[PDB]
This record gives C-alpha cells, structure tokens and sequence, in this order.
C-alpha cells in the first residue's frame, strides 16, 4: 500500500563531516517518516558508479563518484504516503542558494558540489537505490501505521 512506499536518502560526506545527520534524522522523524534502514559506511567506487549512473554520460560524474567515496555518508531509508517526493520537497533544489529557508539546503547549504544529501528523485529510483545500498536483512520487515499520523 500507499502508506509503505519507501525512499532511499544518503547524508553525504559534507553534511556527515559538518555534523548535521542528527538535525537531518530528526526532520524526517518529525514529518511522520519511518526510519527503515540505516548505516554508515564509506562507499565503494563500484557502489557509486551505480549510484550515479544517470550522470555517467557527463564530466561532472567523476567529481560525484570521488566525493562520495570520499568519507563517511549516512545511508538512510524512510518509509511513508508520499515520501519520495516529500523527502526531496524537504530538502530543496539542486542549487542550495537557491533553496528556500526551511529547507535542509536551504538553511545549511551554498555549493551544488557541496549539497548536504540526496534523495531518490521517483519510485522507481529509490527502489533500485534501496536494492543497491542495502541487503534486505537490513530492513525493517513492517512498520504498523501510526494512527495519529494516518487516517
């Protein structure tokens, strides 16, 4: 069901290094977001490579794969109605100066380079990204939906 789609989000080596996963967590938890996987790890060039696959074909590519395996990230999965879409409405837009306040880019960002975190950008990516990340085991089996959250 609706309420079970899920999102793959990862705190990149920036926001990881500038102390932000705890202020980035909680945002979600207090949108009514279920954490249903979650690790940190300092990824494998093979694992962002795939990643980042849609942007293979252009020369910012490697400059993404090398940060991101740069250092630490928090890998995330959150589980909700809508929360694809929603997570990347709390995080903002690709230029975080351009990012309204309120927003994660838009209070802690200045640099598309230097961007904080990432979300899945539609169902069908945040699947693959999920699968890609994560071993099933690592997830949550079910979540039982919050009443004071869903009707």
């Amino acid at each position: 069901k609706v309420n079970k789609e899920r999102t793959f989000l990862a705190v990149k080596p920036d926001g990881v290094a500038r102390g932000l996963v705890g202020e980035i967590i909680a945002r979600y938890e207090k949108k009514g977001f279920v954490l249903v996987g979650l690790k940190q790890l300092v990824p494998t060039k093979d694992l962002a490579e795939s990643h980042y696959a849609e942007h293979k074909e252009r020369p910012f590519f490697g400059g993404l794969v090398s940060f991101i395996t740069s250092g630490p990230v928090v890998a995330m999965v959150f589980e909700g109605k809508g929360v694809v879409a929603s997570a990347r409405l709390m995080i903002g837009v690709t230029n975080p100066l351009a990012s309204a306040p309120g927003s994660i880019r838009g209070d802690f960002g200045v640099d598309v380079g230097r961007n904080i975190i990432g979300g899945s950008d539609s169902v069908e990516s945040a699947n693959r990204e999920i699968a890609l990340w994560f071993k099933p085991e690592e997830l949550l089996t079910e979540v039982k939906p919050n009443p004071n959250l869903y009707e």
